[PDB]
């Protein structure tokens, strides 16, 4: 039986991109010289122009569907993505917010994420460098990770001096590792990273069963799953983001 | 929460057409004027020039896959295609045969698939009346229908003159609903078809809870499930193909 994995995470992000374009008409922002697919990355028009950003940062969506029990397949119509960056980006359009998404496809075959993770680090590099960097009129952006794609924005933040524009970072976490920020450039950057962030994760995680302050002032939600600590917190997370 | 099952239907029919290109260099038999998808039906290559040809028509195939169980998401690691066509194309391919694959999209989000059956009624017909037709070197036809999609098959043979080349029909229906054929042409047709064909089906079946023969005798596995059906019979059902 051929696997079909990676076929699925494409087309995951290739509906993601449809849904973006025909009711926000998102766009591509080239990813070149790296062999990334194309919707890797997908942000507001204009976004040069923009003043404040929220860059959402995710690995591929989950698909949840129902299961016929015993023959164990996927009931296809009852198919459906659970879109975690979704209500994040209808929120900051309806504050006309520049919006930039990215999308870290999952390491599937293989004990852990480590690879998933080095690229998370490699197109938020990719993205500061080439891109933002050279935008005129941003002021403010805040990054929300989900997941373990979480690692390509602390990998940033002690990579770059960035507290300029930085104003807040949130993970939503789940049951993955803590990512620490160990800094580069900056000492300071332990300080400020920990009054400027939220790290949510699992009610049943590793960590409380002493999280040190390299990590970031980590929360324990009262639910289990992405999904259900977003709906959790959603409200205590976009908080935090408007006091910056 | 938006449906992923559309995508998930030419997803999988995009991957068949992947292995089956690079392992068989199978390619595609344009059914233009037709509002379907290229990779709709696929075929040996040269077979216009082919004596026997082996003709599978089949519905999407299935995606199995683990299941988190209280996240209820699916494991894209776990997911695999369970191709019901493949081994009878491997099997035609080792005996030379000319191999015709039809595709027919599930009609998902609606009480059943009687679209999708008409849909497997038109393109048999579009095959049979601009290819094949005119295939001057085609001498033995064997059409295996799997799922719903049998009707279509049922239908040629109704609205068309066929016994010329057909030797045999088989039907792996699983707990699907049985076809009958109703002759419009001849009569005879009605006693050919009860002896030159197999309607295998699921042992839980409706049926035996008395099948007539428009239906084309019907036979009832000691197993349930279109795989387990395949895996059950496959054997029976070469061998009958074989003997004509």
């Amino acid at each position: 039986h051929h696997h079909h994995g990676s076929m699925l995470q494409k087309a995951i992000r290739q509906q993601q991109q449809h849904y973006l374009s025909d009711e926000f008409n998102f766009v591509t922002l080239p990813l070149v010289s790296m062999d990334l697919p194309d919707n890797t990355v997908l942000c507001t028009p204009n976004i040069s122009e923009s003043n404040t950003i929220i860059i959402v940062v995710h690995d591929t969506s989950d698909i949840w569907a129902k299961r016929n029990v015993i023959s164990g397949t996927i009931d296809l119509s009852s198919s459906v993505i659970i879109d975690n960056s979704l209500d994040f980006i209808k929120w900051g359009l309806d504050r006309k917010y520049g919006i930039i998404d990215v999308n870290i496809p999952l390491t599937l075959f293989e004990p852990d994420n480590y690879s998933g993770m080095i690229t998370s680090q490699e197109v938020l590099i990719y993205l500061w460098d080439n891109y933002i960097k050279y935008f005129p009129s941003v002021a403010k952006i805040a990054f929300i990770g989900i997941g373990d794609s979480y690692s390509g924005i602390v990998h940033l933040l002690g990579h770059r001096d960035t507290r300029a524009v930085t104003k807040t970072v949130i993970n939503f976490l789940g049951d993955k590792q803590l990512k620490p920020l160990v800094p580069l450039v900056d000492e300071t950057l332990s300080e400020w990273y920990f009054k400027n962030s939220l790290i949510f994760s699992n009610n049943s995680h590793q960590c409380w069963k002493k999280p040190r302050k390299k990590f970031g002032r980590v929360l324990r939600c009262d639910t289990d799953g992405l999904n259900n600590i977003i709906e959790e917190r959603f409200e205590e997370a976009t908080d935090f983001i408007l006091d910056s």
